[PDB]
């Protein structure tokens, strides 16, 4: 199966999922410079302070900490989005050192890690059929560089020690998604796909511009968990990013002046 090594990794996606060639791939190169000032673009509005975490799971690409998306609690609304998207999950992307790890660059330089927070279009129902749509999915993606710690996220790696290996899960309820936000929401958008297999042409991304910070101690807890499964030979859990996509008929709109 797909994963990121030499032999089954972002190169070869491809043979098994042909949209890996697509119009409309992520993540791409953000060219600041390029990007233009949308006044059509509506406040954003990150609504948190009902969410519901469940779950934290290692699935052998990432970690997701998962919500429960039985009703709206935690949504995303405004900025470029047409109606209301419900918070399913978030993952991280990392590198193997803090040089790289970021999926979106921003004019090629690359953080140490992303952030992405999943959310899908409520008219849709449900998940699955709002990754048959183009505009079933939004993702709200934070960059991390490498400072001060960030308090909010330490509740996560404390975590990680319980599920270091492919299938295990741990409880992770009353977490607050809220303390892994920067103080500005001034962002980029344009239309995209997931980053991972199947690569679906779905996602509306809105990529904060201001990075938070994570300690050197925080991302090297990320990097001890394993894309294996118990009692099999380890391999670290680093690097798991795909590289940028070519932006071809696309525009990346900014929402400040
Ligand atoms: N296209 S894929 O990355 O999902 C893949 C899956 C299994 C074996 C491979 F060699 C391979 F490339
Ligand atoms: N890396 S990603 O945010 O594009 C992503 C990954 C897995 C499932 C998703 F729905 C998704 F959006
Ligand atoms: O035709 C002019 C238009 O070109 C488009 O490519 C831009 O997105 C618009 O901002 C601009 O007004
Ligand atoms: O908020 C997420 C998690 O944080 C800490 O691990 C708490 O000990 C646990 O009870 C909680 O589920
Ligand atoms: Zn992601």
């Amino acid at each position: 199966h797909w994963g990121y090594g030499k032999h089954n990794g972002p190169e070869h996606w491809h043979k098994d999922f042909p949209i890996a060639k697509g119009e409309r791939q992520s993540p791409v190169d953000i060219d600041t410079h390029t990007a233009k000032y949308d006044p059509s673009l509506k406040p954003l509005s990150v609504s948190y302070d009902q969410a519901t975490s469940l779950r934290i799971l290692n699935n052998g690409h990432a970690f997701n900490v998962e919500f429960d998306d039985s009703q709206d609690k935690a949504v995303l609304k405004g900025g470029p989005l047409d109606g209301t998207y419900r918070l399913i999950q978030f993952h991280f992307h990392w590198g193997s050192l803090d040089g790289q790890g970021s999926e979106h660059t921003v004019d090629k330089k690359k953080y140490a890690a992303e952030l992405h927070l999943v959310h899908w279009n409520t008219k849709y129902g449900d998940f699955g059929k709002a990754v048959q749509q183009p505009d079933g999915l939004a993702v709200l993606g934070i960059f991390l560089k490498v400072g001060s710690a960030k308090p909010g996220l330490q509740k996560v790696v404390d975590v990680l020690d319980s599920i270091k290996t492919k299938g295990k899960s741990a409880d992770f309820t009353n977490f607050d998604p809220r303390g892994l936000l920067p103080e500005s929401l001034d962002y980029w958008t344009y239309p995209g796909s997931l980053t991972t297999p199947p690569l679906l042409e779905c996602v509306t991304w809105i990529v904060l511009k201001e990075p938070i910070s994570v300690s050197s101690e925080q991302v090297l807890k990320f990097r001890k968990l394993n894309f294996n499964g118990e009692g099999e030979p380890e391999e670290l859990m680093v690097d798991n990013w795909r590289p940028a996509q070519p932006l071809k008929n696309r525009q990346i709109k900014a929402s400040f002046k």
